[PDB]
């Protein structure tokens, strides 16, 4: 049952992996990554060795969360898990976890670097993001970190979502940084309990950038970015103000002079009118009123790609562990069980 493993030191790290994985070559604070050839499947793969997976309760729970999420995702537009392994022969000697995925090449940044695309390409790329999001959201999973560097794209314009948000620090979100430019305002400023609607805001920011070739809200800090957002979509009325928990945040918003929603046809000059209409439905300040992924797939902008018989939902996903309090060794045992029960895809 257990494959034979072989050891080797590559760039200060000891790697112990099954013989099927050959010609390892380093490529990249959560772990180290090597490219390899998988002789069992013929795929070029990424092998990630997790760093200190069980060093604290918070870190042990995060390791379990990542493995549970990756084992669930089975969709053409979402990254999936090809393999997971440990060299340990028992729970008592279990310390290291390795994750194997398809090796990804270019991301959406490269396809879009200072450059804008034709309308048919925008339709196909955004269609695939929304198809993957319908699947993710149907399992009550929120990505939280959608942005161009987290979207893999090949030469045939085919797209996969990767790098789910596993719960980024304060410093990573400070200043003139792409890590914040795609985030919905309610999460950027901690206005309220957020939900899956945050991902639709991010899609609107991505779609705008594909149409213009430029970042939509390139703020120099949180407040500068909020000002750019409210200039486009308008300042909020009392209905949304009542939904913001912090009195300080409400006071700050009301200190700003009121502004109307702008004409999106005069911002996205020359865009397909159906693209303008869809952007107006995604980039809505009140998250309760944003279009959902399932609704957006039926919008006329996607008429040439929409097939309601080929837009699947996910199997139900059990997240009850998120509210559970366990010790390090208990999270470690749960992770071990998930490693040993893995069944590879066809
Ligand atoms: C400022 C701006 C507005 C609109 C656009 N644009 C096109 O050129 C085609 C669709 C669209 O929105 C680009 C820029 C740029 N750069
Ligand atoms: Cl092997
Ligand atoms: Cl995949
Ligand atoms: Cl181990
Ligand atoms: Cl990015
Ligand atoms: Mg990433």
């Amino acid at each position: 049952e257990r494959p034979t493993f072989y050891r080797q030191e590559l760039n200060k790290t000891i790697w112990e992996v099954p013989e099927r994985y050959q010609n390892l070559s380093p490529v990249g604070a959560y772990g180290s990554v090597c490219a390899a050839f998988d002789t069992k499947t013929g795929h070029r793969v990424a092998v990630k060795k997790l760093s200190r997976p069980f060093q604290s309760i918070i870190h042990a729970k995060r390791t379990y969360r990542e493995l549970r999420l990756l084992k669930h995702m089975k969709h053409e537009n979402v990254i999936g898990l090809l393999d997971v392994f440990t060299p340990a022969r028992s729970l008592e000697e279990f310390n290291d976890v390795y994750l194997v995925t398809h090796l990804m090449g270019a991301d959406l940044n490269n396809i879009v670097k200072c450059q804008k695309l034709t309308d048919d390409h925008v339709q196909f790329l955004i269609y695939q993001i929304l198809r993957g999001l319908k699947y993710i959201h149907s399992a009550d999973i929120i990505h939280r970190d959608l942005k161009p560097s987290n979207l893999a794209v090949n030469e045939d314009c085919e797209l996969k979502i990767l790098d789910f948000g596993l719960a980024h620090t304060d410093d990573e979100m400070t200043g003139y940084v792409a890590t914040r430019w795609y985030r919905a305002p309610e999460i950027m400023l901690n206005w309220m309990h957020y939900n899956q609607t945050v991902d639709i805001w991010s899609v609107g920011c991505i779609m705008a950038e594909l149409l213009t070739g430029r970042t939509l809200f390139p703020g120099t800090d949180h407040i500068d970015q909020l000002k750019l957002i409210l200039r486009l979509v308008g300042t909020p009325g009392a209905e949304l103000l009542k939904k913001i928990s912090s009195e300080s945040a409400r006071n700050y918003i009301q200190s700003l002079a009121q502004m109307p929603k702008m004409n999106f046809a005069n911002v996205f000059i020359g865009a397909n009118p159906l693209a303008v209409d869809l952007l107006e439905k995604m980039l809505v300040l009140d998250s309760d009123k944003r279009i959902t992924a399932a609704q957006a797939l039926a919008h006329a902008y996607f008429a040439q790609y929409h097939d309601p018989d080929d837009e699947p939902v996910a199997d139900p996903y059990d997240q009850s562990f998120e509210s559970r309090d366990l010790l390090i060794d208990e999270w470690k045992s749960l992770t071990y069980d998930e490693v040993i029960s893995f069944v590879p895809p066809p």
